[PDB]
């Protein structure tokens, strides 16, 4: 009933800002729609798995916040194996390769490839974090989508068609339906293109032993009984004194603050007194999640790294359902595993199928790619369509369609009266992560904090020190990266000599 | 407690629906957020101007359906003033014209312009107005803007300026926000570019004598009690024999069939159980409304009237707050009033503004463009934001950014489990009209009269016989129109 701060949201990012409010002495209520905390989050247990997340599970360097919020909760990570050779497979054929991107041999494909990445990161530098619509050229980059940026920068076929299968796994989206501003910002916001498409250095290169999940359990722990499962709150009403917080199983709860930890546009789920003001009434219905089916698919052991192959495929092609997959096996080399994702159209054409078709058309694909009959040979399958989740909207994260960002991207984490916003989707560093949550929860209970004369203003906002267990290596290009023209550079170069 | 049918959302599709279902002998409630009905629409009534439309206000020919609902509730129409001039205002001077599109006088620009409404209009043809997604090129259509059509299309600049202008006052919305396939549908739904565009034999011929609110009014007179004021929906069960619908006012309703007559992404504000299918679960989280403020400016005359204009401006280019006005004074000639829509972005910028700032705007814009020194002398002003209203989420209507139309289109209709779906989002003709809301309404009204076995299946959708007081007269083309090239056409011919 009474407290200091009702948090609407039990995933990571409202369990880290109740424990920071905990913490700091103040009375704190967690309201959780589901009978479980987590959100988007969600590791699985069962005899023929011992555990898998079938939600967000990543970690890596840089992510300094969720290393420390894990670590302080007694949890530990481990390295998904690349130990052996990656794979690319395209045009229905499989190409070994080691490093970040696959090996380009063509000259003037190379010139396009290098210069896609580059571009993508030049165009980032352009865009602040904490401010993408402040860009110089926000309006004319947020009003062509992904899939027109592409169109315009690469000059053949293999970069556009890699491009597109990176923006889809980034953001489980179509490149037609995204913002090429808020693309180019979701990428630089996580340390650009090399970092967030890396395992080793990068955003895939850990994971957590038992499953992130125990994350927000462990915090749940630590709180006791002021986490109210089954409480998704229907109505928020700022007209009095005090905030009232009502959920629909017919509670009332009475707040000096409120932190909003859920999706943005899953505010649309509550009824508000007096109503939102009229930029954040719109934004809401304006910005979707992705659309993702996560599925692993278990074998009797890790027969692909006998082939010198770590589990990595980067697969093109609009037959295979599944167009990116790690190897999943437990750190003790037990319940060998490959975990795939369907992505954007698929995970809605692919879910019409039972749960048996999928696991067909998947073993059928993974068999071709590692030209491996094991593959035919699965001894277990789990999967989750994040699609279906009515208190999710999707993953992995919300997504912003031409002409958004700049309109309404100031308002999303604008506080409104007594309401502060968290969520991963108003972080500005891995921004759509585990780690985005943590720095959103943290900054929200800071600004409540700040309102209560508690912290000056400059603690609002605090670094992160680097992980001791998981430091960074930085990013580097060589010369040639950096200097070697684009293709109408070259052309233009060709001109000139002829002039 | 109990009755046959719950409709959630008072505005003309749910009244329409409750009207049609109670005619037939069913019990229905009707249940409503505000403490109003009507929704979309809002006739206001003070002394200053009588009654003013703030929400929806027009209607014309071939809207047969909202103009047989209101006759029968006692409503009459009367004729937006077209008769003299319109004026086209572009790089800061008035052109006065006739007809329905302005002059254009360079050779080049006249094949382009032409080409561009043409080719809208050959376009639509391929596009089912009942499902668009199984337009031949759908999926082409659809993941593009209709930015990056007009930037295809468009070989001046001058056309691509009117184009714009047509998509941001059609839809509320920027021509990068929206998918090529929906607003090409949007338009061949409404039944092509003349149609849509014109106030005389067009969308915008008529208005309701009182007031359009007078719809949702009189049939809330006709149904008393059924109706329930400030009664938001929170969460619709379905997991017994009967559906149990709840209120944020803590009512319970319980009832055989349920129609949702709300906009599609306001099903969001309320909790399902079991959770909707996949699909409309994310579809409704994809369908935002535009963005739109509708000013009404009064004077003590139609003064544009004495100049030969008939107060319809079309006005180009970023600085102007308004880029389109009708005359919204009475039949009678009183309550003199020019009516203007602040559209997409600028409803956006210029929210900020205080009421008086806007009314000074939009006074010098129109002394400006109708060239007088007497619209610096408004007599009284009304607008309304309906970017604001929690209960809309914006005017007129819900657009389709790119690639939303082909995956998620399907799902506006199908019904899930015992709830159907009306709402204007959900009509085969003039979907996002007054005329839509009536359409969907008895329609997902007659698909609960068949799920109950009272009507065949071939009665579900119903043709509507043609208004004698409102007819249609054909939209023609000249031998010109038709065969003259586009810009890159004449290129090939040199
Ligand atoms: C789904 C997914 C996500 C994901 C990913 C793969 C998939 C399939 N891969 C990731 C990865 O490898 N590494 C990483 O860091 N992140 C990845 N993700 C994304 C990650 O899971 C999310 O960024 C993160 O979990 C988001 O946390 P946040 O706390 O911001 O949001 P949430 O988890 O959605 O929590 C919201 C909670 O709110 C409850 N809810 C919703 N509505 C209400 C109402 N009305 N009332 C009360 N509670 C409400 C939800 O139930 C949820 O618990
Ligand atoms: C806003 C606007 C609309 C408009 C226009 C100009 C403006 C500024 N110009 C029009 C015109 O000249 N001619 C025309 O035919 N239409 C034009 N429009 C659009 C027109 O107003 C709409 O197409 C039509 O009014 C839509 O009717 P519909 O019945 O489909 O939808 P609605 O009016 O939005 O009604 C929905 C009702 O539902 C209530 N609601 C919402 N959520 C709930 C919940 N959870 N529970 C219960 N009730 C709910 C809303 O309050 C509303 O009354
Ligand atoms: C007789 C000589 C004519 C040769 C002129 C060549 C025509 C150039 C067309 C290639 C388009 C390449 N993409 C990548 C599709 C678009 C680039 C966008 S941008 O042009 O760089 O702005
Ligand atoms: C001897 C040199 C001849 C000069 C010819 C120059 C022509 C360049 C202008 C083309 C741009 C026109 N837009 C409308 C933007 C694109 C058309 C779309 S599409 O080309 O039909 O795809
Ligand atoms: C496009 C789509 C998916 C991709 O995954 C990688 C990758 N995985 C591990 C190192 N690089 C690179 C890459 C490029
Ligand atoms: C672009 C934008 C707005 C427009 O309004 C008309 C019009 N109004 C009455 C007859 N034609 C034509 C037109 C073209």
């Amino acid at each position: 009933n009474k407290c200091d701060v009702v948090v609407v949201g039990g995933g990571i990012s409202g369990m880290a800002a109740a424990k920071l409010l905990h913490d700091s002495g103040l009375n704190v209520v967690v309201l959780e729609a589901r009978d479980r905390v987590g959100g988007r989050t969600y590791t699985l247990r069962n005899q023929k798995v011992k555990y898998v997340d079938l939600g967000g599970s990543y970690v890596g360097p840089t992510q300094n916040r969720i290393l420390r919020l894990a670590k302080e909760l007694g949890l530990e990570t481990y390295k998904v194996n690349e130990v052996e050779r990656l794979i690319h497979h395209v045009k229905g054929k499989s190409y070994p390769f080691r490093g970040p991107f696959p090996p380009v041999w063509n000259p003037i494909t190379y010139l396009d490839h290098n210069n896609f990445w580059r571009t993508m990161d030049d165009m980032g530098r352009e865009i602040p974090s904490d401010a993408p619509w402040k860009a110089p050229l926000a309006e004319e980059w947020d009003n062509m989508t992904m899939k027109e940026l592409l169109d315009k920068l690469c000059w053949t076929e293999s970069a556009k068609q890699l491009a597109t299968l990176f923006v889809n796994l980034c953001v489980t989206a179509e490149t037609h339906e995204v913002s090429a501003l808020w693309f180019l910002w979701y990428v630089k916001q996580c340390g650009g293109t090399t970092r967030i498409i890396s395992t080793t250095n990068g955003g895939q290169e850990r994971k957590f032993v038992g499953g992130s999940g125990q994350v927000s359990e462990r915090i749940m722990d630590l709180l006791g009984d002021r986490v109210k499962l089954e409480r998704p709150v229907i109505y928020i009403d700022q007209t009095r004194e005090n905030v009232l917080v009502e959920t629909l199983n017919h509670e009332m709860y009475e707040a000096k603050y409120v932190i909003s930890a859920i999706p943005p546009t899953l505010g649309m789920k509550i009824h508000f007194n007096p109503p939102l003001p009229m930029m954040r009434n719109q934004m809401i219905t304006r910005v979707p999640l992705g659309s993702v089916i996560k599925c692993i698919v278990y074998y009797k052991e890790p027969f692909w790294r006998k082939k010198d192959y770590c589990g990595t495929m980067i697969i093109d092609g609009e037959e295979a359902p599944v167009a990116y997959t790690l190897d999943d096996t437990k750190p003790e080399g037990n319940y060998a595993a490959i975990m795939g994702f369907i992505l954007a159209h698929k995970a809605r054409k692919l879910a019409r199928l039972t749960k048996e078709e999928r696991l067909k058309k998947l073993c059928e694909l993974y068999a071709k790619v590692l030209g491996s009959l094991e593959a035919l040979e699965p001894v277990h399958y789990e999967e989750k369509n994040w699609c279906e989740e009515q208190y999710s909207g999707g993953c992995y994260t919300t997504y912003f369609p031409p002409g958004i960002l700049t309109q309404y991207g100031r308002v999303l984490r604008q506080p409104v009266d007594r309401i502060y916003f968290a969520g991963t989707e108003t972080a500005t560093h891995w921004s759509g992560y585990m780690e985005g949550a943590v720095e959103a929860g943290e900054r929200a209970a800071r600004e409540i904090l700040h309102a209560m004369g508690k912290i000056p203003e400059d603690e609002i906002w605090q670094s992160e020190p680097e992980s001791v267990d998981v430091p960074a290596q930085p990013i580097t290009t060589t010369f040639l990266e950096r200097h070697l023209p684009s293709v109408p550079g070259l052309l233009r170069l060709i001109g000139l000599t002829t002039i």
